[PDB]
């Protein structure tokens, strides 16, 4: 036997940083959950009980907190890149650092019309995420995402003209509910290293905000033929609005809202055009995935 | 042995309802999770396998969807009173209906600063809840709540002057993070019946909104001496502003954000006034409860 | 406005304790999650920002770990009584201690049919719980429970003879799947104090085990007329077998397994006696409660 | 823009099947949760709103239930292979079927020493899983796994001789707790198709049981130098005991149990050799991964 692949590190590292403006007295908060996994010349830690090649997961945890102290935590693309670079540079035998970040929402409260200087609400479980793979002499590969964006539209969704055979029961429809939890990833062009990441810093927040606007606007306005057709329109406009994106990936669940036949009870009419009351289905769900790139 | 208490019914009944304005074409969506438990002459269903006294959990489920077809699902104080009253009136041998409702957020999307007619977003897992006990001959007891309202403030929270003995390690502080998930319940004056609930329907939405505003404002603005002192301020404001409330109850966790000492590392300074990066604590957590009434 | 009720303390305190037999070298592990809330002369901590009456949640946390160092953590009825009694005795102005404990399973591994001295497995998320209310001058109220015991039987469950009206669709059945997650509580006779709890310590483990055996056996063997009729049989057995119990309480969901009609497909037969493949239903679920006492 | 990758299907399909022995009256239950995602000539469903290339997710759901009716659901390697083959054969334009299965535990109850014919307990949340990728003219790729196997050992775990620098605080130790949730995957040699899968059916259950025995026994007996060293020993013996396995992958969290310094309180001694009471850490956690193959 031999080790073909190995990586280890600290998962589920919860971090908070506050910026306090001395000038304005205005405070700003950042909260995230970090995972750092390292690869390199570490096989003997598995094969020969040789811990001398291990940067302890505890020290990795320490390093996440120290990097946050000494560097920006935003945009998360940058923080991830700084943190992964530290590890391949500090340690000769470490050749890759995989950094995953979930950003939690802390939105400034508006109190009596006025933005508050140090109060915040979690206005969604919606996350902003990054996966930063820092690979010595191969560069930095960044995937940026939003996840847990939960949306529903009460009409202007259709599903008909699908294949029918001896396995098919689904009624064609021209008016239905469509609800999803959006997971959307944009894969950046390979970066040569930390310098190139720093060179594109302003694109990260701007690209995330645009991904979010295009998702919300397309969903709200498209008379959806299908989840497939609508998610594709989303990816195309995102690609068009950022040349540094190579691919856009949507993973979208179809969270069914079933019509309820109540006609067995006093001939109550609650289907097709009379559909008022529905049974949200917890499971199963449709799951539709698509990766879109440039021709 | 004898039955001292019994109740049975259907839990976790997912309901959606849409209103479609014919003139405007504006659609409005409502989603909730319902539980109904019945009491009454049912002893023998337990003691003697006499199913003749059971309204089947399935039928209670059917009745929830039918009631929603025939009645407004908002405010949930009303919907819950209607549904409870149905069972004790319909069935001679049923004497009490316990109706629990969790309302899920579907906030109308603004697209290009214009409110969309039929697209919605879940802005937070914040719930509005009701517990409605309809008891034949005693009337209707309604508790209304907001839960899962998650907030943080970065400063203007303190905790000093607490008891100190051989069990105390906690340092006094004049500046700390305060974070919580708000559980806030208002217990209404008993209602004589459905009619009286109906007659007060304009109070339910208004009281829930002022409950929310008072929670958000007081938390934002109070230079908190303690969770205890800040939550008492909220309760007494809500009481002062709605005379049909008998009691207000806060249940608030203290979601700790621990300072990190980094002085062991290159003399890095990250405590007291230098405190920038914190470790949010998943567990344990302070739990602070208070029921406030009229003197 | 005035405070009608208050309690505060630390929730979600994870504790592990190991016993190491010096002679044998057999180790035994205990893991639990603890919550302690105190009442007493604390009103002013809420009304007047008088922290002088607060035993800090942090100190309550420290006291939990210290009590565990100095005392046995089993049975949890005892541990909870010790911990509660500490607070009302230590502090003049504290008059009640509410102690909630969840015990996690660490079952000793058998390796080659030999019980291992220091290796353990979590066999199920089944918990043993206690709720211990220590009230100065009134004594100690203990509720003991098992929860998260998940069971299914494929036959020897029925449900026919239930009420039928314009709200009923459910077909009568003489053969069905019954599945549940058992929540079962036994309420002990009030105790005068810690001494009396101590004097009964051999009853706590034995009653929990016979509670478990009676649940498992009765469920396995009863040709169930209903959840109602089967859960009443369990309660009355446990009562008959422990005279210091005042009441037994089951809370049982009916986790439905729906027949699937496949006759639309190549005349496939999968209902009544042919019923082979079912669709387990996540929601909704029957919820059936019963408190049984002595006549 | 163009579609570079696409797959769609039904996730979270809950299935139950019962075998009833006419001879012995003995019943046996199987429960699982299935996901099927298809690829093929389906790009126009995304680019041209062309649903005519879509086997509806609803029909996929129907097909899962019908396959379960007409075929064995065990071993899950086989069921997955039958179900994925159906889709690439039935539909000319479908070229791959990705099938994921979680198997839930239903263990026969022992009542009074005797195995019960139709009663079952969920004796762990431990799962058995498969990923079956059926790719037209490339064959069948099976990954088998157990997950959610939670274990703890109170001693016979070590961690010393790790790298120390300006980032290191972790104390070396020669006696510590080690707890994990085991996720273990064995990747089978590529199969030419369904026929070859059927040819190896007896290896699937036998290989899973051996993976589980080797995990439990190695964990219990190894005086662990590290998670790395111990998980490697597990993979080697698994590879040695099944030639049809190409690789073994462990993903193991290190679920820290922290010592508690209580010496500040009456000089209480609870560290090193006096360590009795510990604080289980919810987060962060070490995460150690390794893929082992043949030299
Ligand atoms: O078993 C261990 N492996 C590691 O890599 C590690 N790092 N800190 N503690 C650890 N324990
Ligand atoms: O009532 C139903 N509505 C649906 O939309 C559906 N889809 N599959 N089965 C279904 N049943
Ligand atoms: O056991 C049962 N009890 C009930 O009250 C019930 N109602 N529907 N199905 C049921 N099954
Ligand atoms: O770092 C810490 N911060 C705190 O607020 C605290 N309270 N107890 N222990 C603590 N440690
Ligand atoms: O606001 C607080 N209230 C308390 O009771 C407490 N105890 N420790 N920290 C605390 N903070
Ligand atoms: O398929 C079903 N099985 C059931 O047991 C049931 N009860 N109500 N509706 C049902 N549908
Ligand atoms: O939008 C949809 N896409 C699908 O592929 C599908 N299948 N059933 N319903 C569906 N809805
Ligand atoms: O008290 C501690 N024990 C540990 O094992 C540890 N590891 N990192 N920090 C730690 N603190
Ligand atoms: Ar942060
Ligand atoms: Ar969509
Ligand atoms: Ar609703
Ligand atoms: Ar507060
Ligand atoms: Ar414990
Ligand atoms: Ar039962
Ligand atoms: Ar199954
Ligand atoms: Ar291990
Ligand atoms: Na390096
Ligand atoms: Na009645
Ligand atoms: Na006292
Ligand atoms: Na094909």
């Amino acid at each position: 036997s031999a080790v073909k692949a190995a990586r280890y590190g600290k998962d589920n590292v919860r971090v908070y940083k506050v910026h306090k403006d001395e000038k304005t007295g205005v405070q700003t908060v950042y909260e995230m959950t970090v995972c750092v996994l390292l690869e390199g010349e570490i096989e003997t830690s598995y094969t020969k009980a040789d811990n001398s090649v291990i940067v302890a997961t505890d020290s990795i945890k320490n390093t996440i907190y120290i990097t946050a102290k000494q560097n920006p935590v935003t945009p998360p693309e940058l923080f991830g890149s700084i943190l992964g670079t530290h590890f391949i540079e500090k340690y000769n035998h470490i050749h890759a650092a995989h950094v995953n970040i979930v950003c939690h929402r802390w939105t400034r409260m508006d109190i009596d019309g006025k933005p508050h200087p140090h109060s915040f609400i979690r206005d969604s479980e919606e996350k902003r995420n990054v996966q930063v793979d820092v690979v010595e002499g191969k560069g930095i590969d960044i995937k940026s995402s939003l996840s847990g964006l939960t949306v529903l539209k009460s009409t202007n969704s259709q599903f008909w003209g699908f294949l029918r055979d001896e396995y098919t029961t689904l009624k064609e429809t021209w008016d239905r509910i469509l609800s999803t939890d959006v997971d959307a990833t944009w894969q950046w062009k390979n970066f040569s290293g930390l310098q190139e990441v720093r060179s594109h810093v302003p694109k990260f927040d701007a690209t995330w905000a645009t991904a979010r606007e295009v998702t919300l606007k397309t969903f709200a306005e498209d008379n959806s033929a299908s989840v497939q057709a609508t998610m594709y329109k989303m990816a195309e406009q995102i690609l068009a609005r950022q040349q540094l994106i190579e691919t856009v990936e949507y993973s979208l669940p179809n969270k069914h809202y079933f019509e309820i036949d109540l006609s067995w009870h006093k001939g109550l009419q609650n289907t097709g055009k009379n559909a008022e009351v529905f049974a949200p289905q917890s499971d199963p769900n449709g799951l539709i995935k698509c990766t879109v790139g440039r021709s």
